[PDB]
């Protein structure tokens, strides 16, 4: 069984925050909900992650925190899904804040895009049944 508040589907349970925090802050919310930061790894998936995110920047447990990009549970990242916006992952230093661009979220449109860890965005937990 899901906690309350959490949405089942496909025997996974997910939290969608109403609120933002940086990536590290939000990967340290969801260890401590005995869970990880959403692990995409499906078309089906991600049209549900989605539906209940709305255009929202939201994070997820993908990143190339000083190394490749890999998931936050393990799955292998090379030979699963991804839904990079064309053009993405593109480790930006444009933004003038320093570094590249080391952490994956949805954008509006649910593709994703590489963006600046700092940055304040809502997140999703997942935890597997
Ligand atoms: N702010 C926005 O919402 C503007 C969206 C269009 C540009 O999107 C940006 O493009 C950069 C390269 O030119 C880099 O890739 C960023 O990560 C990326 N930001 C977002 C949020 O997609
Ligand atoms: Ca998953
Ligand atoms: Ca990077
Ligand atoms: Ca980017």
């Amino acid at each position: 069984c899901c906690p309350v508040n959490w949405v089942e589907h496909e025997r996974s349970c997910y939290w969608f925050s109403r609120s933002g925090k940086a990536w590290a802050d939000a990967d340290n919310y969801c260890r401590l909900e005995d869970a990880h930061l959403v692990v995409v790894t499906s078309w089906e998936e991600q049209k549900f992650v989605q539906h209940h995110i709305g255009p929202v920047n939201t994070w997820m447990g993908l990143h190339d925190q000083n190394g490749p990009w890999k998931w936050v549970d393990g799955t292998d990242y090379e030979t699963g899904f991804k839904n990079w916006r064309p053009e993405q992952p593109d480790d930006w230093y444009g933004h003038g804040l320093g570094g590249g661009e080391d952490c994956a979220h949805f954008t509006d449109d649910g593709r994703w895009n590489d963006d600046v860890c700092q940055r304040p965005y809502r997140w999703v937990c997942e935890t597997e049944l």
